[PDB]
């Protein structure tokens, strides 16, 4: 049973993803997050090997939750008459990246490099597991403030990774690529790389580069803050208007700006403790 096994705490927030509560596992006081989403509000459904009808986010989470990684792992889930409840890892202490950037402003490039690098490894993990997240953004990244580790959250807009075109998208628009805006068509990896460019800009400028569709499809990148030539170059590359002109994950991680990354722990010691 759900609530004999978990002590529920405060509401952490709610929105399109459902409602998320702090909690602890009673059997060992493991910190968890407990996410409730109503069945009515569930768009995408998939199924587990044993043919149980589950939300797609459960399928995608099971696929990425094997092994250690930069993704918040699904520990358990329950079906209720009108909702599903998901039990997820909870770092403590934790702050999401949107909160973190809002609070502290544009990140020093050393910190942005460590963060961006960890996001790339987490996204590579997802893709290795056949999962495309489709809503990579500051709000979907938790910072473990003591370990200096980033963890991806919210696969509620995700899909199985494929090599053919995607013609659906219910992620965040301002992180969405120009080919989606104007054609309602994108391919998974190149659309991911676009969102990563948006994310890198956000980190080093303290805000996203584009608000309106017109700016997205123009894709002219203006820098409001002092940003290094190498960083500007990588950002402009990720935000190439033609998807085929964007770097692969390998090309990103081999970019001059991405060399000499800090380890998570030393990232925390220097920037977070």
């Amino acid at each position: 049973p759900l609530e004999s096994q978990y002590q529920v705490g405060p509401l952490l927030g709610s929105g399109g993803f459902g409602s998320v509560y702090s909690g602890i596992r009673v059997s060992d006081n493991l910190p968890v997050a407990i996410k409730h989403v109503e069945k009515d509000r569930i768009s995408d459904w998939g199924e587990l090997p044993n043919g149980t009808r589950v939300p797609m986010e459960v399928v995608l989470l099971k696929k990425v939750s094997s092994g250690f990684s930069g993704v918040i792992r699904l520990l358990d889930w329950f079906e209720r008459p009108d909702s599903f409840v998901l039990i997820l890892e909870r770092p403590e202490p934790v702050q999401d990246l949107f909160d973190f950037i809002t609070e502290r402003g544009a990140l020093q490039e050393e910190l942005a490099r460590s963060f961006f690098w960890q996001v790339l490894e987490a996204v590579r993990h997802c893709h290795n597991c056949g999962v495309l997240h489709r809503d990579i953004k500051d709000e979907n990244i938790l910072i473990d403030l003591n370990r200096g580790e980033l963890k991806l959250i919210d696969f509620g807009s995700g899909a199985l990774l494929k090599d053919t075109v995607y013609t659906d998208f219910d992620g965040t628009r301002v992180y969405s690529p120009p080919e989606w805006i104007r054609y309602h068509r994108y391919h998974g990896r190149s659309a991911a790389v676009w969102s990563l460019g948006i994310l890198l800009y956000d980190m080093v400028c303290g805000d996203i580069p584009f608000e309106h569709d017109e700016e997205i499809i123009g894709g002219q990148v203006f820098f409001r803050q002092r940003v290094s030539s190498e960083c500007q170059h990588l950002i402009r590359w990720c935000l190439a208007l033609r998807p085929s002109d964007r770097p692969t994950f390998e090309e990103i991680q081999n970019h001059p700006w991405m060399q000499d990354v800090l380890l998570p722990q030393e990232t925390a010691e220097i920037h977070l403790h």
